[PDB]
Formats: C-alpha cells, sequence, structure tokens
C-alpha cells in the first residue's frame, strides 16, 4: 500500500514569494512546484507588511517544506502552524496561507477539477456580490449607487464623507477624526437614502471600529429602523463582549471579524451568536484549510460567511474566496473591487461579476495564476499606510 | 554592586497633614519630607471629616513611615493598606493617598521629570475637561451654558436644580422630621425638560451630561434612563447607589444611555463586578477615596481591559494638587476620557499657586518636575479648618425617610 | 397623635467616647446621654486606630446627634450612615456602632427589658462557647485543651506554632512566616488531635488570611478529613471568589467575614453559599442594627452567625453579642477570651461561659456598662501592632 | 439567672378566636391571654376559609400553646412553624399570624410602647396611602378620582369595567371574563387618565393574574409610556420567570406576592430583581416575626415594601402593617380602603389617613384591639366567593 | 511655560535590530539611540524566525519612529500596535517589544534611575529562582537536583525526559512520516513515576514543578492532574495548549493541582477569559510575545485584581536583557511570584555583560541606571545568525499525526 501512495506522491520541490505592486497595493503571491511538474499559485497578501510575509516564506517555510508530500494538505497545514512554536498572528497566518492555497491549486490540477468541485461541488450556483460606494457629498454617493444599480448590483457598502474638530494646542502628528461627526453623518446618509431609494437595494456600511462601545450601542439603534444589510466591525475584537448588549436591544444585522487572526477571536464570538455575518480574511486565518472548518463551524450555529475581499489582496485569493463562496452552504455575499488593467495583466482572466453575481472558475485548480513576468515590471515599493495612525480630537491613539 | 540600592533610598524624615479652607471647603494635604530635603505634597481631602483623617496620618501612619525608604512606593502603598487589620473605607483611604501622591512627588523629583513621564508618559495632548451649569432656573441655565460656550467647553453637566432644604411645595406628613426635602417625581419631571428645552435650544452644540447623585429608587432609575435616551446624554452619572449597582443590568438590556458611576467608591468590591459585567461606560472614582495615585494606575489598567473609560472625581472638595495628579493620570491613562473642572477662587490659587486652569476645553498636564503645584504653608495658615454640617446629607423623602444623599 | 410620641421623645443630651486600655487592648465606649436621665453605652472598638474613632465621635457625631430623638433608632442609623457621603468603612462604623448600640441600650432599660427580649426573646436558652488554645508545641497545646476540656467547653480553636526561613539578603523590616511551614504544621496538628482525643470535641482553626489562593484550596483538601467545625479565614475577603472552587471539591466547613465593612463584601458570598458561617464584627458593620438584619439575610440562604469576639471588643460588646445570640435563630456560636482583672473593674459584670455556654444578660438594657472613674485609670496607649506588616520569605507584604 | 428570667416569665393562659362579620367580610381575630393579664389581639383573616382558620387555632394551637412563655416570641414562631411537620400554607400560616401579632402586642404592652417603637422605632413620619377607584364607565371612574385627589391622596389604583363574549355552546358555570378586552379597555384608561389628569396622581392597577404570559408581556409594552407606579400581579406566582422577559425590555414598575405563603414564592424573584415591590398579606406569610426579615431580605436588594392591606382584613392588621410601614426603611406606601361603621364598633380607633398619609398609633402595643361584646352582633356567615370560578370564553380555569 | 513639554522631549534618531548567536539560540536586541545620545537596548526574542523580526523592525518600525518623542512610551506603543491594521502575534510583538524595553530604558536612564524603580519601585527584596533539572535517568535527575539544592534553589523543574526524535520504542504505522515522535501515556507513566520517586527521596526538601508542555489531549490532561495531585507540585505548566484552556473549568472543578499556564500567549483574547475565571494559578506570558514591558505592566495589574501571580517565561531563548526586565519587574509587581532561571554560558556573557546570575535562590534587580544590562556591539557581531530547524516542533504521536509541540 506505500507504494501505491508513493507512486502517487507529489515532492515539494520549489517555494517562492513574489510581491508585486500593479497598482495601488503591494499584492503577494506564493508559488509551489512539485516534481509531477504541477504548480500551485496561493495568496499571503498582507499588504501592510509584505516583506516580512516574503521573509518568512523565503527563510522558513521553504527549507521546511522542499522535499515533503504536496497531497497531505491537512497534515502538511498542522505542521506549518505549529512549525515555530509560537504561532496564530498575521505575518506567519499569511506565509501559511500563500503555501495552503497553492497546494489546493496542485491538487484540484491533479484532480482535473475546478478547486469548488474538489470541496463537494456548488451549493448555490454563484455568489451574489456587494460594492462600495464612497464620496464626500451625498449627490457623489448617488452617482456612484445609480452606476452600480444600473449594472445589476442589489447590494452596496455606503460611506459618506472620508475620516473640523477641536484638537488641543499642537496636536500629536495623525490622522484625524471626530465620532460624533462620523455619526451625525452616517444616521444622515441612510436617512438619506432611504429617503431617495426606499427598498431598491441593501444598503451596507462599515464602522471599521471608530467608536467606543457606548457609542456603538446608541449608533446600533439610531440605524436599526433603516435595516442595513449589515453593520461592518461596530466594535474592535478585544470588545466583542459589549455586543451583548446590542444584541438584547437591537435588532441591527451585525458583521465582524475582517482582522481576526486567532481563533480565540472567533470562537466566544460566535458560539454566542454576536455576528450575523463572519468577515474574516481567508489568509489572515491560514488559507483555504482553516476556512473550509471555520465555514463548517459558522454553518452550525446559523452564522453565515462574507469573507473579506479588499483591494489588497491577490485576484487569486478573489477566485479562491468564489470558490468557497459557491461550495460552502452558509456563504452569503461577495464583497468586490473592480480591478484595474495593470492588475489583470499580472493576474489573467480574473472573474469580474455579471448582473451582480460572481461566478466560480470552470477549469482546473483555482483558475487564475500569475504572470511572472509582468509581476517584475511592478515590484514592491514602501508605503506607510499613515491612516493607521489614527487620532481622536485629544490626541489620543483609537483603533483604525 | 552591593550597596547600590541603599545608597540612593530616600529616607521620609517627616510626615505633616494641613487643613486648610481658603474657600467653601475643608482641603487636606499631606506633605512628606526625605532627609535629603526632598519634600512631596498629596491630596488627602475627604471634606467632611477632615479632623478624622488629620488624626489617622498624625497619631498612626507618621509613626508608621518615618525613617523608611520613600523609593518603594509599591511596598509601601501594599503596606500601608493593610496595617489596621481591619482596611478600605474614607478616613484610612484618605490618609494613604495623601502618603502615596507625596511619594510619587518625590520619585517625581528625583528623576526629575514631571508625573506623568514616570508614568510611561503621554498618550493624548491634552484632556478635555466638563464644567457645571446649575440654576434653579432655565434662563439661568442658558445663561451659564452660553458662558461656558464662550470659552470653548465642549461638554457642560446641566442641573436644572435646587433639590433639599425646607419642603416648601411638597406634600410632607404634617410635623416633618428636620432634614433636607426633595421629590423624586418633580425632579425626574424636570430633569427630562430640562433635556427636552437644552435639545431644542442648543442641537448638537455640546455633550450635556447630569448627575442624578443617588437620587432615585431603582425602577424610577429604569424609567429615567428610557425617558432620556433619546437626549443622546454624555453621560448620566450615579443613576443609582453603590449598593445597588446590579439594577444596571436591567438598563443595560434595553437602553442605550451610557452611564457613569463612582465617586463613593471606597471599597474594591464595590467596583470590580460593576465593571467586568460592563455595567458602566465610565469609571468616575475619586482618586484619594480609593487610596492615591497607585491603585488609580491599577484601576485604569483594569478599566482598559474591559473597554471602560476613566472620568475621575474632580469636585471643588479636592485641593489643586489632587487635581493636578489627575490631570498627570488623564494625559496618561489611555482609556483616560475627560476631567471634570470647576474654576479655583483666588484664595485657593493663594494656598496653592500655579493650579492650571482649562484652555479651550484642554487641561494641560504640568511639565515642570513633580506634581507642579504644591502648598503655601504659610498661606494655608492664614485659613484654618472650619466646620461645616453639609446638611444637605440629610436628604429626606416627602414621607420624611432618609434616601442616599 | 404627634403630641404622644413628643411626650414620649427622648432627646439626645450628650455623646461621650472613652478610650480605655485596662490590660492589653484600647478599648473604645461611646455613651449617649439622653433627657429622660436614661444613659446608653456602647461598643465602638477598633483597636489599631482608636484615636480615629475618638474624633469621629467627638468632632462629628455629637454635634450631629445632640438634639435628635433616641427612640428613633432606624432612623438615626440610616441618617449617620449616609452623613459624611462617603462611607462605610471601619472608622465611620465603629463610631456609628458606638451609637447604635447605646440608643439600643437605652431603648430597652425604657421598655425594663434585657436587650434580646426586646429584639422578639430567645430562640434558644444560651448559646455555645469556643475558646483559644494556641502554643508553639503540641504538648503546650494538650495541656491548654485538656483545661479547656475540663472546664466543660465542647469547642476549641487551637493553633501550633506562632507566625528557619531563606530570605533575600538584607530582608526588609517585618513580621515573617513561611506559608508552606504553615500548612505542613497546622495539617500535623489536626493529625495529631485526632490521634489524641478522636472525637472528643470540635476543632476550630483560623487560617488568617495567610494563604494565597492555590495553597487554601490544597489545605482544605488536607484538612478536611478530620472534620474541623470550621476553618476561618481560608482567604482575604478580597479573594473570596476562589471559594467556589473549594466548594467544588470539598465538604470543609468555612467561616469568614471578621473584617467586612462593607456590604458588598459579603452580599455575594452569602447568595453563592461560598461560607457556612458569617463571623462579622458587629461593630465594624455599624452596629446592632445591621446586624439584626445581616442574620436575616444570612438565615434566608441557611448560612450560620458566629460574630467575631476577640479581646479587642469591650465586655459591652460581647454582651450585645450574647443578647443577638440568643435570640437570632440562626446564631451558632460564640468565641470568647476570658476577662482579665482590670477589664472587669472597668466593666463590671461581664459574663463568662458557665459549662461551654455564654447567658444573655437578664437585668433591663445590655446588662453591662463603664465605670467611668475605673476607665480613668487606664488611659489610651499608642501600640504599633507590628504583626500587620507581615512579610512573606522575599520580602514582599502578604494580607495580615 | 434563672429565676430572674422566670420572675419576668409571662406564661400563656388562653387562646382563642372569634370570626366576625360587621360588613362585607369575614375577619378572624385571635386573642392570647397571659398570667400577668396582658392580653394581646393580632389577625389572623383568610376570609375565604374562615372557619378551617378557627379549627386550628382551638384545636391545635391553643393546646400547643397554653403554658409557655410568651415573651419568646422568635421560639414559638419557629416552633409553631414546623409543629405540625407540613407546614406553609394559608390555614396554617394565618393561625401562626394571629397568634404571632397577639404575642408582639403582649411584648409592646409590657415595654409600654408602639409596637413600631419596640421594632427600633420610625425610620418615617408617616406611610404614604393609595386608595381604590373602580368603575365599569370612565366617567364614574373620574368622579371617584376627583374625591380621592380632593382628600389628599396622591396615589390611586384605578381599574374600568367589571370581569359580550364567545363562548362555546352550553358553557359551564363559572365567572367570565375576555382577556383581550380586559387589555383593550385597561390600556385605554390608562390613555385616558392621563390625558385628563397628566401626572397630577400617581395611578397603581391590579392585573390580578388575569393574563397569560405572552399578554403580560404584550401588556407591559402597551402600558409603560403610561408611567404606572406600579403594575400589580402581572402574572401568577407560579409564572414570574416569565418576568425576566419583561425585566429584559420594559421600564415598567412591578408588584407581586399577595398571594405568597410560601418563602420559595418570593426568595428566587427577589434576588432576580423581578419586582419593585413585594405585596405579601403579613398573616399568609405568618404574622410580624416574618414580615420583619422579609422586610430586610428585599432591603438588600433593593426592594421595596407595599403590603396587601384589603378590606378582609381586621383593622388590628392594618395597625400592624403601619407599624411594620413606619419602622421598616424601605417600605413604601400603604393600601387603605375606608371602613364602614359596623367594623369601627367592633375593632374601636382604626385609624383612616390624613391628608394622604396613615400615622402609627401611639399609645401602648399594637393600639386597636377587638370589642368582644361588638363582634358577636355580627357572626360568621358562608359565602362561596363566586368570582373564584374564573372562566375564559372556551370554559377553562384561569387563576382568578 | 509653554515650551516645556518639547524642550524635554528625547527624539528618536536612530532604530536598529541585532541577531546574535553566541551560544544555543538566535537572540534578537533592538537598539534606539536618541538624538540627545542616549541609546536604549530591547529584547525582541522570537529565536525560531529572526530574520522575520528584523525584517519588521528595519523596514517597517523604523521608518514609522524615526523622528518620534522618545518619552511618550504609551502612545508610542498603542500607536505601534494597531501600525499594521493586522496586529497582535509573535513577529510584530516582539518587534514592538524590543522597541519598547529600549524606550524604557531610554526613560528610566534620562531618570537616573533603575527601571524598577521608575515603575514605583520594589515591593519585595528579590525574586525567588526556579531552575531546569532535565535527565533521560532518574539517577541523571538526582544528579541535577542535588547540584541545585547545594546552589541553594528551593524550587527545580524535574523533567524524566527525552520525547521527541526517533520512534524507537514507539508502535508506529509501517512507513512513519518524519518527525520528533512520543507516546502520551508512556510520558504520563514516566512523569507520575518521577514525582513519586522525587517526594520518596526528597520528602518536602524542595518545591517540583513540572511542565507538560501542551504534550497532552483534555482527557489526558486531566487524568493526569488527578494522577499528580498528591504529589503537591508547585506548578503543573501547560498542562493543556492555548486554544483549549476552556477544559480547565474540569480541572479546577475536581482537583487542587497548582496550574501555570501562557508562555505560547501573543494576543490578549487567549489570557482574558483565563484570569477572568481563574483558570490558573500563574501566568506565565512572555514579554516579548505580548508586545513589551507596558503590557506586561498592565497584565500583572489585571492578573493581581483576579488574585492570579506572575512568572513570566525566561528560557535560554531570550537575551540576557530581556531577562533583566523581567527582574524588574518581578521586584515591582506585587503578584509576582517566581523566576525561572538558566544559567548563561560564557560567549553570551560577553555579548551581554553584567547579567545577573541568582545568589542562594534569588534574583536581585539591577541598581544602575537603565535596565542595567546591554548588547556589546563588537562582541554580537562575533556570532551572527545561523539557520536552525527545530526539529522538535514537527512533534508527532504514534500514528504520524501532528500534536502541538
Ligand atoms: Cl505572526
Ligand atoms: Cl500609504
Ligand atoms: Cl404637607
Ligand atoms: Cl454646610
Ligand atoms: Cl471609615
Ligand atoms: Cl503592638
Ligand atoms: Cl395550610
Ligand atoms: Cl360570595
Ligand atoms: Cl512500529
Ligand atoms: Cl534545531
Ligand atoms: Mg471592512
Ligand atoms: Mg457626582
Ligand atoms: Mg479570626
Ligand atoms: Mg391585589
Ligand atoms: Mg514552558
Amino acid at each position: 500500500l506505500y507504494f501505491q501512495s508513493m507512486m502517487n506522491k507529489n515532492t515539494i520541490s520549489n517555494i517562492e514569494c513574489v510581491i508585486t505592486k500593479p497598482d495601488r497595493h503591494n499584492l503577494i503571491t506564493v508559488i509551489v512546484e512539485t516534481e509531477s511538474g504541477v504548480t500551485g499559485y496561493g495568496c499571503a497578501t498582507f499588504q501592510q507588511r509584505p516583506l516580512a510575509v516574503k521573509t518568512m516564506v523565503d527563510e522558513y517555510l521553504k527549507p521546511l517544506l522542499i522535499g515533503k508530500d504536496a497531497n497531505n494538505i491537512e497534515d502538511l497545514w498542522q505542521m506549518m502552524m505549529v512549525n515555530a512554536y509560537w504561532r496564530n498572528g498575521p505575518v506567519i497566518n499569511n506565509a501559511i496561507s500563500g503555501v495552503d492555497m497553492a497546494l489546493w491549486d496542485i491538487k484540484a490540477k491533479i484532480a482535473n477539477m475546478p478547486l469548488h468541485q474538489l470541496f463537494g461541488g456548488k451549493s448555490r450556483d454563484a455568489i451574489q456580490v456587494y460594492t462600495h460606494a464612497t464620496s464626500d457629498t451625498m449627490e457623489g454617493l448617488y452617482e456612484q449607487v445609480d452606476k452600480y444599480l444600473e449594472q445589476g448590483y442589489q447590494h452596496i457598502r455606503c460611506q459618506l464623507g472620508f475620516y473640523n474638530i477641536q484638537t488641543a494646542q499642537n496636536p500629536t502628528q495623525g490622522s484625524y477624526y471626530d465620532q460624533d461627526q462620523y455619526i451625525e453623518n452616517t444616521v444622515e446618509m441612510f436617512k438619506n437614502l432611504r429617503e431617495k431609494y426606499g427598498k431598491q437595494f441593501h444598503i451596507l456600511h462599515d464602522v471599521h471600529e471608530r467608536l467606543f462601545p457606548n457609542q456603538a450601542i446608541q449608533f446600533a439603534k439610531q440605524i436599526e429602523q433603516y435595516n442595513p444589510f449589515f453593520i461592518e466591525d461596530i466594535l474592535p475584537p478585544s470588545q466583542t463582549e459589549w455586543l451583548d448588549n446590542i444584541r438584547n436591544q437591537s435588532s441591527v444585522s451585525l458583521a465582524l471579524g475582517e482582522l481576526f487572526n486567532n481563533p480565540e477571536e472567533w470562537k466566544a464570538l460566535i458560539i454566542n451568536r454576536r455576528v450575523d455575518f463572519i468577515r474574516c480574511h481567508v489568509s489572515q486565518i491560514g488559507g483555504i484549510t482553516p476556512a473550509l472548518k471555520l465555514g463548517h463551524f459558522c454553518e452550525s450555529f446559523g452564522v453565515r460567511i462574507a469573507w473579506h475581499c479588499p483591494p489588497d489582496m491577490t485576484p487569486i485569493g478573489a477566485a479562491v474566496n468564489t470558490h468557497l463562496n459557491v461550495h460552502l452552504h452558509n456563504a452569503a455575499i461577495q464583497e468586490h473591487v473592480e480591478y484595474k488593467a495593470n492588475t489583470q495583466r499580472v493576474f489573467p482572466n480574473a472573474a469580474e461579476p455579471i448582473n451582480g453575481y460572481l461566478y466560480a472558475s470552470e477549469i482546473a485548480g483555482i483558475g487564475v495564476e500569475m504572470d511572472r513576468e509582468a509581476a517584475q515590471d511592478f515590484p514592491v515599493e514602501y508605503r506607510p499606510h499613515e491612516w493607521t495612525q489614527s487620532r481622536l480630537p485629544d490626541g489620543s491613539i483609537h483603533t483604525p
């Protein structure tokens, strides 16, 4: 029996990690080569610290993995996760995710199946999509909304304004906003959208952890009459116990989790039914392997899935999410931001929504790869992401 | 080298406690001297019982502390707290607070740093400030609000007030027991109308705070929370007495109202369940009532883990030394939210020079070595202690029964 | 109706506070005089800080109370408790206790009844008594035990040793002990007592908050086979949530509460059935008025009462406790330490146990007063109580 | 010491129980005579089953008590409560209550004090009073309200209507009502009262266990805007766990407990803060002795007291409640229904409210007794109380 | 005066990160220089992935921090922690820890005080120490124990060991996957026998510690707790992996065994429920894994409220700078219990001069200004980073499956 297994083993021959910045964001791809000549591609994108992820892959995951059998995705995932002893966290998990996704790509290519078919097939025809409408005026928002409705979108995440104020003398360098102004403007945004559009479309909004708990609860009560499809990240991950007070008195639909990279962040959240949609970034939790398990975990508790799909993610990562989304029965919706020309050249054949739906790739594997030569035209470039130094008017840091 | 710890010791050589009443309140300062000639100042102000605090310092803390190394504030705090066996409470804690703050003052002076820099430095540029607008009339209230708005305050605690004194328009029994009478229903009605009027006139121009000051029974507190919820107060303070805070769960389950509580606290059992269960949004402890800077730091950290923010009690019955200490705590602790402030009068400013006043709605921490505010001993002597009965604490409902004041 | 009430009002004419040290401890008595000529006596003994209690009575309670009607004990208690705004704590509560007990003394004298009869009468004939056997050798302990058994005591609190060790260099000044040695010696004490005496008498022991929580639980499991009547203060008051782990796995009987002076310290303790005997010092909780309420509170929860009755308490305080003990149905046992001659002269007619029982006074009032002239022969003397600077071998403070 | 006690013992020489019906209700008084010649009076009124209470007193409590020392109220209460082994319940508790109150009467008479002074004195000057306004029209209600406001009452319990309907064929004999009609009419009553009177007075209403739990919660939400002083008996005692759902979503003030005669009915209720006012009928819980303990228990939990004071109770019972009400710090309000001439003759000197307040008696003892000769003019008369056969339209019994 | 805050600023002028391997482990030091010429040193040691930490410091923390005021440690910590949006975790936290410790070093040097004195001084004279006795034989174990007892240690962590490597006497499948094999039942049996033998030989002469090191499944952990309970270990460490600590309730409900856990923690969600529910007696966090001194102070205070004591992880894979920092934390925080220690070798002592060693079972805090231990840059260059695979982390059970290592 060991001959047969070995007759079919698939030895890893190389591991590489490429950072590319075709457009606005540093994107990170892991490429796994095997003795069988089948090559896999994975997303490892942690856009704020890409060199750290590349160091992790090149200096540590590569010598660990060369020579091991790519077939055994589950063992290699369990092994990689604990390999540095200390574990979890964004740098390690993204590096592992790149490998994990590439291993799944390889297995699906070898099975001659689209990735979602390897999982067990479709439980939906396609996944609904929401887009981002952001403007500093209501009329700018209306213009973007009108355009999206025309394209067939039924769900749109709307944000008014961008985030004067009474600071102290000589305020510390940072990115300032005012929580009360943000709340006022957002409630007014919803009120205006409902007045103009009624129930034409589902309105989403991302609070992006900008509030204190007392403000979050007030906001939930102020916004609930407008029936948002979901309110995202109404609290930071360290304060989700405060969601119980919201759940006890508001019917507002809640989404949370794009920041998660440790299972302790989500277990009590889900067990206690504190959110309606889990928003994890697949590469932050360690790839396809844990995403499947988390999807199953959520299903048991009646929690639905809306994986984080920001511009700072490869089209490979986006394709993987669509595979997960057409497969997992509790997947709800896929976030999408239009790809630009440079990105499309580096990652050919990336799907775009058609009439409000994203369709899974139907060729073998993930269905999207990286053009290595094209990636070279757009190397990594340092960006400070100053918005993460978010400060309140008194000069103190708030979670960004 | 073996001798280095002892070489840098700073030996406590004297402890003094001075009561001074420059204006309306008996203030209590503790002064600690070292053999090296460094002097620290601390606040021990429990205004209602100042001679008791002074007895505590002079007769008990003084013989305990003289000769010991001031450097080891943490040991001296742990030791002081359990020194009488029985512990906690307003008299012991205030005496200990005066010493603790003075020891921190000494350490900061020896470090040649402002107090907040010893802690680990600033986590904000300055602390926002709220003031008190109180009047027996709405027009009088508008007048005070307009004044503070002119000075750049964005937060004002408003009381459409007078609750106490003779029972003028109150249906008491015949021959009511002497006391300070009020009617809970009138207070609630007036307060709801106050918020409604304030929002109609000012809209969202400023944040409105209000102190219930433990005047209500639990069923009234829950009703009140629902009645003012729509007016979005920055916080409603002391909606219940410390002994009834489990009733806050009922409010948390059905109202979004922001709650502050805790100026009365002097025992950790009063705040632990409160914070663990997220029953308030702001903790309001009086730093000297909980035993000083040492436990205030720990409590601030404890609150931060649970997402509770800090608004230390800063009434006129506290020394400007106490106020400066709070501003140091407030620019340092990341979860500090706002500092209460009442303007200092001339006599008080003379006894305690260089007391900071708000600028455009902010209080700035002192930047010289130490706490930054001391007591002028000669000036304090011009204003000796003067007994005050504080008759408002004999608070009675119309039927003549005591209610928590 | 107001004439009649006033025809019977009893105006307070004077309040005094006397500290006296006839023997080992500074004792504090409050004396309340009334226009009716009836004088009451109360205990306010907080032995470690007596001048603070006297300042509280003389400078604050006296001007508050002169002129008020002594009949209305309940109103005056409610009023006194909140009079300084901030409240609870040992200095205020002892001062109030002295007044409260004196007011009850006056009411019982006016009713021409023993205090316990004013309460509603006896629910037992007399209260059982336990005594203190403390020695540094087992044979010294045996000698004291033998003497107590001969006198008819059925309950004896036994302590072996007094509380070498590996400290750091130049250990800080303090009162050192070793927790492991204390545990070892105490377990051996119980083992030896059971071997020599079997079930002849009930063995009590006071841990006196000397242990950390993990040590407390180990000790409970080590000691339970010896069936102590109770183990007292196995944890300090700030750590009583740890009693749940003991309650979940040990049958050991627990007593706690002599340190309490804030109701928040006892409410969760009792509601959660974390102790079997409440040990409050009546003057620390504010006198007879709150002691009655707490006794009733405990009864509802099946908790029994063993009020703290140390040498540092007046014989007036002891008589009050015996009145409470023969009245409250859930009273269990009274701690007693023999009075010495000077103390007996200052407080005449103090009851002593007879055949293991203390009997309540049967004359009008509390039944024990202070001889003012005798008290003058023994004025206050400063004592540092150095044992409260209790340190572990590494030089750190532990609750004493 | 035993001589002195015995020198002051007060031996019970006789126990009698008289049922009298001066006006609308069978009232029950227990009379206790002592060797000292001091006679006590107590209320034992369970109006629906008076002969059962009289049998209990005459045939069982009398031979148990003759010869025992009346001074020891607490022991005699503890002893009586368990004397039949099985215990609790309305017949036993009322019989015991009559004795208990009479024993307290005797002790206060011997102390030469009003009962509330024996307790520890006043914590209020007098107790506020609420009255009953009941009519089948709104204008009839207005007339009664106007009259009460003129007399100085500030609290009035208002009920509209009395409690056509679609029953089955040949509906079973009983007292029919319709829950939906009752709810509709009561909400409309409150709406009209607030429209006419605004905040002139506090409005109380008694649901009297007429609703199912889902109806109770709906009613609480419908009524809360009208700020009732309290809504009484919104659920029957066996369903008070359903109060948690009301407490989680409504601010309505709740009162409950007139039906209670077993401590298990109130412990979880109070511990869990499910009501704001406890409404126990003192004789149903066993007299003054347990009423004091329950008052103390409630105080710890922040629950206030409004003892049941219906017409079916002696003026002796009413006087006792006023003594309890001026003494217990957490007493809130006293229910009162005007006495008629026959009742006043049988029980002379019964207090009536003055300007919305009831004042405690100031003579020695309870202050109200029974005229034995006058009581004889009004012997017991059978009444079926048919209203207790309360049926819903389908013919099923509901708690009455 | 308005300018005083800015006048006393200490501007960060450079940030460096050095990996050195003087002996068995890759150690990571962060060095922060100020424009004033003050230099601080900090520990960023995550031994398994050192190049990743260095990339994090050099490429990201360096451009973030240069130019900012080092004085405001609290702000800089709060800002650093959220700076990459995604956060927590071993790479980011270790890089931040190196900076944080160096900023505290700078502040203490500027104060001219030992680090623990900035905190508020000592609450004990010195911290008790435990050592490691590990052997593949009981006789070898006795030899090491006897040695430590001679040196005056009263606490020793004992492992009757070797669990890993080739599957010699283990019933694996045919052709087992490459890894470090162990058998849970053999480990449990050997460990119980070890305690039994130790108690028979030594009685109560010393406190016995043991590290389960997450080798067991939950049902095995509960069984093990009951099996060794009678031997009264000072603590049993890491009886479960961090992801399974809810299973500790079962143990707490039925065993008196003392538990320690947490060296793996790098996210606050891992410890909050743990401490709130009193699931351990000692917290074992690795200070650099949680982000440095700043959060270690807060966590120590948090633990104190719940009665949990502190035993920070102090393995050989940490700089002596990290060790000195822990000793400062340990003499200051009142709930610190014990410090793990492994003797420093010659090369390590050369790269990090003046590293303290225990004296009679105690470690003493440094008494010079700052942390008290720095890195000799020239010496560190003699020992550049060297890759190590750490094969023991590929821990496998007999059937070939991975278990937490
Ligand atoms: Cl990481
Ligand atoms: Cl950028
Ligand atoms: Cl009036
Ligand atoms: Cl005054
Ligand atoms: Cl006090
Ligand atoms: Cl002494
Ligand atoms: Cl019955
Ligand atoms: Cl009838
Ligand atoms: Cl094998
Ligand atoms: Cl290795
Ligand atoms: Mg988002
Ligand atoms: Mg206030
Ligand atoms: Mg004791
Ligand atoms: Mg009723
Ligand atoms: Mg370990």
